[PDB]
């Protein structure tokens, strides 16, 4: 009933694990991720994540439905969600410079979304803790109200606190190399301990916060948009190239010293550093980050 009544209007998507389209359903705009029939396991798994869990949160992409929109010629697997005109945080930071307020809004909402993911809720109608495993600016969408919501949950892992096991994901491809955490790059991560996954998400979130801050325009001064490590790796960096920069040279994105001439940028800078430790146990928790960002939020207004 759902997919059959949706009319596709334009391609507003990427191309790595399926394709996105802007659509029209009963007069409203909606986003649709179409997977081919062969790409069926990534489709189910992503649908499984958005569904099997109590993942309703304003900072997580509003999932609408999964529909085996079957064609007698070639089926076609649809994933439907809320549509966001602004597009990715990545697109956003490339087009606009942000205010101190706009920056806190972006960073805080991203942190709450991950915090909501990472947060377990044991019991009757609970919610298992979940790790993203592919957080980056292109997987975060900015809403019309200046806030963000996390997207692309196709590679997430869910934690079964009961048996302490991890509900692995069915697919043939890990995450984005550029954002891979230190442990992941040198392949020293204990992929059997859930906490490790959450720790990897924080590091990546730290890189995203850098991307936002860099675009915070104050007194007309700001840097142009850049992806983390733009000054150290080529485009589409290989694992080997990222490991040498991050693990052997122990390098992280550069932090302008000017970011201390502002209370907010000072806090952000502090958070970034604390997400970039090579020792995952030392990194901040998403919840913690939300709290300090929340406090800094109340002070600014
Ligand atoms: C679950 C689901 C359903 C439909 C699309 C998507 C979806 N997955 N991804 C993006 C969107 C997206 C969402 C809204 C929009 F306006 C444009 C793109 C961007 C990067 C990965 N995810």
């Amino acid at each position: 009933t759902i997919a059959r009544t949706i009319v596709l209007q334009e391609s507003i998507g990427k191309g790595r694990f399926g394709e996105v389209w802007r659509g029209k359903w009963r007069g409203e705009e909606v986003a649709v991720k179409i997977f081919s029939s062969r790409e069926e396991r990534s489709w189910f798994r992503e649908a499984e994540i958005y569904q099997t869990v109590m993942l309703r949160h304003e900072n997580i992409l509003g999932f609408i439905a999964a529909d085996n929109k079957d064609n007698g010629t070639w089926t076609q697997l649809w994933l439907v969600s809320d549509y966001h005109e602004h597009g990715s945080l990545f697109d956003y930071l490339n087009r606009y410079t942000v205010t101190v307020e706009g920056m806190i809004k972006l960073a805080l909402s991203t942190a709450s979304g991950l915090a909501h993911l990472h947060m377990e809720i044991v019991g009757t109608q609970g919610k298992p803790a979940i790790a993203h495993r592919d957080l980056k600016s292109k997987n975060i969408l900015v809403k019309k109200n200046g806030t963000c919501c996390i997207a692309d949950l196709g590679l997430a892992v869910r934690h079964d606190s009961a048996t302490d096991t991890i509900d692995i994901a069915p697919n043939h491809r890990v995450g984005t190399k550029r954002y891979m955490a230190p442990e992941v790059l040198d392949d020293s991560i204990n992929m059997k301990h859930f906490e490790s996954f959450k720790r990897a998400d924080i590091y990546a979130m730290g890189l995203v916060f850098w991307e936002i801050a860099r675009r915070c325009s104050i007194g007309g001064i700001h840097e142009d948009y850049q992806l983390p490590y733009y000054d150290l790796v080529p485009s589409d960096p290989s694992v080997e190239e990222m490991r040498k920069v991050v693990c052997e040279q122990k390098l992280r994105p550069n932090i302008p010293n000017r970011w201390q001439s502002c209370e907010a940028l000072r806090v952000m800078a502090k958070i970034m550093r604390e997400c970039w430790y090579a020792n995952g146990a030392a990194r901040l928790t998403a919840l913690r980050i939300k709290k300090t960002l929340s406090q800094l939020s109340q002070q600014e207004g």
